[PDB]
């Protein structure tokens, strides 16, 4: 039984990109991207996955 996931996590100065408030909870396997402020570089691949409704390491702006 996989469990959806609740808001996505936060990374200091940057935010996730997914359009702020539509849903509240997400769904188990759900992929969102990430991005930052205008001027700041973003690790490799700029993408959270959800798994039994936790979601992964996000990335981080430098």
């Amino acid at each position: 039984e996989k469990i959806p996931c609740s808001q996505p996590p936060q990374i200091e100065h940057g935010t996730i990109n997914s359009s702020r408030s539509s849903q509240e909870s997400y769904a188990h396997g759900t992929k969102l991207s990430y991005t930052c402020e205008g001027g700041f570089r973003i690790s490799e691949e700029n993408e959270t996955t959800c798994y039994m409704g936790k979601w992964s390491s996000p990335p981080q702006c430098e």
